């Protein structure tokens, strides 16, 4: 199945059971999201995108439920205006940008 | 053909015959490049992204040689760390992600 992209390729993903509506995004190395709570097990980091940059919340193996599967990734919390799924998950989804 | 996203899915793409790298990005709804020279003839604007917003230069109807073909679209040059072709872009491409 495919987004075609005339309109943002936007899914309902469930991370630790909380539903979040999130923006998937070639274009991103990494995932982040914000208004879900993860746990205090996580390490800082600060990423980088157009308007500078904003610190994170880096948590591993979380569990996320999206397209009708069931994975575990790396999720960052943070500041971010969208979330977005990186191609850290994308992969993990068996996502390819075809033409 | 398709990008499979291990990497960073890059290419070269041609701009009014200057080449430059640019990324890929289903999550950008603009495209932004630096580093090239296109006219006076230019709108103001500015684009949000992870660390804030950044003032741009709207062009219209710009020529781009990408993927073996000619397209024209709009393109915005400013101060982005990473030049990227947004979805107006990647509709004019045929491109769809895929899963
Ligand atoms: C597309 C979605 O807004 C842009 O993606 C990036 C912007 C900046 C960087 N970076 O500075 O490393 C990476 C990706
Ligand atoms: C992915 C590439 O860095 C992120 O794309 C976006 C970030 C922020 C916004 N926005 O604030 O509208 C859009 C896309």
């Amino acid at each position: 199945p495919q987004f075609h992209l005339w309109k943002r390729p936007v899914v309902t993903a469930h991370i630790e059971g909380q539903p979040v509506e999130v923006l998937l995004d070639t274009g991103a190395d990494d995932s982040i999201v914000t208004g879900i709570e993860l746990g205090p097990h996580y390490t800082p980091k600060i990423v980088g995108g157009i308007g500078g940059f904003i610190n994170t919340k880096e948590y591993k193996n979380v569990e996320i439920e999206v397209l009708g599967k069931r994975i575990k990734g790396t999720i960052m919390t943070g500041d971010t205006p969208i979330n977005i799924f990186g191609r850290n998950l994308l992969t993990a989804l068996g996502m390819s940008l075809n033409f």
